[PDB]
């Protein structure tokens, strides 16, 4: 039960399994993974593909025969394997240059080096396949006020999209960007801190066509916002082009748990959400197995990752499919939800008393929602206790 | 010292200094007070105008009689003293019709109510002066996952602000509407919750221009975000419509507190940006005199809110005027944040050795940033200490 | 299935049910409901018993005929159902008289107040047969620093309670008291702010015996805590007297959502512990039904919270009960955590060289912990999934 | 202004200045440094003295030869400098050994190390002069729920802790323990979370004489609690051994900002109440240098911290020594909060008519707290507007 399988989309990035445990506090706890043998452990546990950051499959100032030998090996794992590549982004943040930011770094010398990395691995991630190219500023914003001008920094950070966006263009590449917020963490604050910000700010892009959000469970929970809620506004605006699955544990550092652990009530909203959505993308897990873990321990972490989305799909379809919730979503008025307001216009509405002056408000205030039972119907199908 | 005046352009809701006491544990504290009353008192203590909801300046359910004699004296109070009504805005949040939502309900007579009631209000608000009408949708949400469909809910929004678009369109008025984001309370999650989602939901409005954002500190401060950072996002949008200020001592329920109080440094960081930017707005106090307090430590308060930012305007224009800063800000970088990354473009960039085949990332990254002696001139013109 | 009977120990505030919908934002959305029709309610649905404050039975500033009325009928009520009375508690929140605290208030003459208030009721919680006597101290506390001095209020707030112990122990009562720590929220600050700040306070009384705690779900988790952690050190401490389940959506107001809503997860947990360290006391939910609901809505939301309780004491058993997971167990050394470090004493520990000198630290670590496939085993025996 | 000089008592830990700016994303940006660097630096800046964790003095698993030898040279810049060493700690969170706990690990074997290298410590802190020797547990804990037996380890902690007080009774040494809580990070929660939790804990070891709390602001915010009232509390319970001064801001990792950034308005109630209590101890900063900085900015950001205190110190005394802030402490009746409540006792408070029968409580409820007033004359002092 619950075995996936390379039909199910799911994904992961060699930085995740490959964590070796290093965090604020500590030393690492395991030993380096080579991504050949993440290519072949993941494509023994069902998964569909792997993602990787520029620095994790080569290493950073390797040689250019270094770095051919690296992407050689890493392509014949995934030809032997069929494990795909949807995915690849840029490391913008390890590197002490980077200590300030990439695109948005004070130091315009920084900033050009950064688009110059970034550039390089674009045109490595198209050749393995990535239709997404992920970019998480995680180095831009601040600790203190005054050494970052924000409306500089987006004017900055607009440039450097924009340019991008111009080589895809010109090299007619087919590849797409998604931009992953996160409040905090590794700057005191973030630019571009949750979905939302995200969104707008591709609005002001030259191309806004080739950029939408890769939002992560967590990142949005670090702000103790409603990460559904998100991802519903996301699909709202046709911006879900991909998406980062994993749990955490409330407002605090970014976790990276498996997913279903920290809010599971959530992770259920999430999988209802885009499974009736028709999300299409990657099912990709931005995920740390704890340090506590050896390498069995990894591989458990990683499966569970995709035994979990599956059990909530199961229930999130089960619930759905119910006559009993299909009835009680009547009496909550979800379907009233999508009727027009006001399809008959301004005047009409100006005119209808109905809406106004001959309004019953009492008679409407004392109709109740009904939403208790609708969300013990959601619980029971989550428990498995129908 | 620290006076203020009309010039100053601070403003504050009826509803603020009109606040009873009550919370969700307790009964009122004060009485009721007359807006007239509140237009005379907040005159005297150098505000420049005054701001309401339909139902702070007009009692529910009142008669058009009782209704034109509640604005004709309100009226008089304004004209005799020179108060201003810069804003406005609809309480779609108190009666219990609202329970699930305004513009967003899932009952669609709800809705069309909505609508109506906020048209009315719409019309007083032009004839009284203001230039903005507030938006905020504090009933737009859910506490449980199932009772709430956010995309179609999201459809109802759009399809709501476009009517009122529509609406002011039609009749010339020369008003805009400014969107108030808040991630929580009285829903579990809002809808729009952060300064983010506001400005990107705009952007899919039929007619975007009509509407900006009305961001409030205490608010965004309630997702733990840099409420002077998501104001640059909103001033780099062109979105700045208008800004309720106040103060929030972090991730709790929404505490009003006077505009001072709460995040110190971010409200001198916040006047920093308002000032440099040339906001041109009103200065909106949205707080509540704490229910401890009598009347006279309602006037208190509101005074405090006034000299607080005065003092911090001071502040900050003495940090941005101090030759020490102007180096400092120099030795972070932060004029070289200001010029273009590759002007050059992109084929420039591409052949340019110095941004990447030969660029030196141990040199740039052994180059300290100097933000914390910036930042300590900071915190040294913030106390007076220099 | 999961049907609750008496035997369970489900037990209801008044004040939960009865909750008229009343937030910041908003008006009661629901009728006053007569405590004999909630004692009626409740019975039906299986619950053992009720609680409440002095003013959910009693409205306040009643004169002593009324009084003993709406005791009457109440008793009758209780005789009627075989319903009982575990707990009762003391409203000193909701009048403003108590809104710079209770026994903690500025003022001397509200503090005596607050006592007397107090010690009225206790002598009839105790002739209804409450065991104990619950303390929220919810206005003990600040919205500014120099408000309250906290240490003088602390000699205040132990005064209070060491009175309250000399007047228990003078009449002889068998009852208990159970300080309720809450972080924030009516006060900017509460004092005594999570369960570890009681815990700490009570060893300070004068008489310890008599004080426990009362922990609430939403409470420590609006400090972002792990409330079956906090549990775990009441437990510990032999003064887990009472508890209040419920719901929380994370860090924000107050939510009072059914127990089981909010971070499911945490309500597993919790069941789990308190049922294998045989928690005695009252299952007591502390919730509100939400104010979109109508009265059947609130039957249905405090049927939820008994169902909730009853699936995930069963889950946690299956759970406990399963061979593969006591393999597990052993298997992370949670067996090795329960034996003694050093029974040997110091001397033993100093000489022994596979302490120190010859201990492998190396091998040791890297011995995984194997927790990810003991929480994914947990994660699939709340699911169901199993 | 506002220089510092060892009279003031300001310490700082070795890995404090000494931090390489290696953070969960992120390589070093800064070279290690010589404790002999750091201790004729920090004596330049006015420091006092300084602190280590046993590995940051001699690098783990030095020779007993090699270990003499950074002790020696160590010792000779405290020598020659005239810096004091009031504080030690071991580390036992960095090695991967303690990935799962020191004292409360689940191999018993990893539980006797921790305890033989806390032992090996204390003996070289006592000799180098330190009175107080920190524990702070960051491993201590777990991400999952079944991974830790909660009551268990609170049985094995209290087990550590109570031999290690028998080791230092049996060797006669004056030296005292202060445990330093925190509420997640390392772990996704730690044990003894808060300040609380610390006091609580402490009462139920064998000698609680022996040990006190050891308070970080941030960690306390980290959980969003007021840090100068935790302060009060461990005041008041007599347990204020130490303490640990930076700046935070807000919920979300620990940031180690120095001390007066973060949360300002804090940082002066907390050193209000510092000197008003008259704590004796070391002001000790545990906080990084920006990983932004280089060397120079390191230093800088050190003597902000100093100065912050002083100026902060500078403004409270002022606050204090106001006769109109003396006068509104009275108006607010903070006078009044330290009388005695009830020194007449339980009789006479019940046979007190005016406590209850003809006491009035409108008129009470009428006067207001004046409480706005009151902070707004703190906030003129603090910023030097007065
Ligand atoms: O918080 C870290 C981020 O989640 C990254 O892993 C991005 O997804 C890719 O750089
Ligand atoms: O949280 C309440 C909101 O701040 C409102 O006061 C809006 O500004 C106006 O309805
Ligand atoms: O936050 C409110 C509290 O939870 C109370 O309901 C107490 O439990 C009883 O006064
Ligand atoms: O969060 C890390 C802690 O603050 C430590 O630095 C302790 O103070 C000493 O081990
Ligand atoms: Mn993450
Ligand atoms: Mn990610
Ligand atoms: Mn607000
Ligand atoms: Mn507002
Ligand atoms: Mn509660
Ligand atoms: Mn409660
Ligand atoms: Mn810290
Ligand atoms: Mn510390
Ligand atoms: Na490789
Ligand atoms: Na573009
Ligand atoms: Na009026
Ligand atoms: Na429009
Ligand atoms: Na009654
Ligand atoms: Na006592
Ligand atoms: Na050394
Ligand atoms: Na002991
Ligand atoms: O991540
Ligand atoms: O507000
Ligand atoms: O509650
Ligand atoms: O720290």
């Amino acid at each position: 039960s619950y075995q996936p399988t390379p039909e199910d989309r799911f994904t992961f990035g060699l930085w995740t399994v490959g964590w070796q445990g290093r965090d604020p506090f500590g030393d690492a706890t395991r030993p380096a993974l080579d991504p050949v043998e993440t290519v072949q452990r993941l494509a023994e546990l069902g998964a569909h593909g792997v993602t990787f950051h520029d620095d994790d499959l080569i290493p950073f100032g390797s040689s250019d025969t270094e770095r051919e030998s690296h992407i050689k090996r890493f392509r014949q794992a995934l030809d032997a394997t069929g494990m795909t590549v949807p995915m690849a982004t840029t490391n913008l943040f390890t590197h002490p240059v980077f200590k300030d930011g990439g695109f948005t770094a004070n130091d315009r010398d920084v900033r050009r080096y950064a688009l110059r990395k970034t550039i390089r691995n674009i045109d490595l991630a198209v050749e393995l396949g990535a239709k997404t190219y992920v970019a998480w500023g995680g180095r831009e914003g601040a600790e203190s006020g005054a050494a970052k001008d924000v409306r500089v920094a987006l004017d900055r950070m607009k440039e450097a999209f924009d340019l991008l966006g111009e080589y895809v263009t010109s090299q007619g590449y087919d590849i797409r960007f998604a931009i992953e917020p996160k409040p905090n963490e590794p700057r005191g604050d973030i630019l571009l801190p949750t979905v939302g910000h995200a969104l707008a700010f591709i609005e002001r892009l030259e191309r806004p066509e080739l950029y939408g959000v890769n939002p992560e469970v967590g990142h949005e929970q670090m702000a103790g916002l409603n990460f559904p809620h998100g991802i519903a506004q996301a699909l709202w605006a046709g911006k879900l082009f991909h998406i980062d699955l994993n749990g955490q544990s409330g407002i605090k550092y970014d976790q990276d748990l498996r997913f279903g652990a920290g809010d599971l009530r959530a992770a259920f909203w999430l999988v209802d959400l885009l499974e009736s959505a028709g999300y299409e993308g990657p099912r990709h897990f931005d995920f740390k197995p704890p340090r506590t873990e050896d390498i069995d321990g990894v591989w458990a972490s990683a499966a569970g990752c995709m035994r979990n989305y599956l059990i909530l799909k199961e229930r999130a379809a089960a619930f759905r499919a119910d006559p009993e919730v299909q009835e009680a979503l009547r009496a909550s008025r979800l379907d009233e939800l999508a009727q027009p307001t006001a399809a008959d216009g301004v005047q009409e509405l100006l005119a209808d008393r109905t809406a106004f002056e001959d309004f019953d408000v009492d008679a409407a205030a004392a109709r109740g929602m009904a939403f208790e039972r609708l969300d013990q119907l959601a619980m029971d199908h989550l428990l498995g206790a129908r």
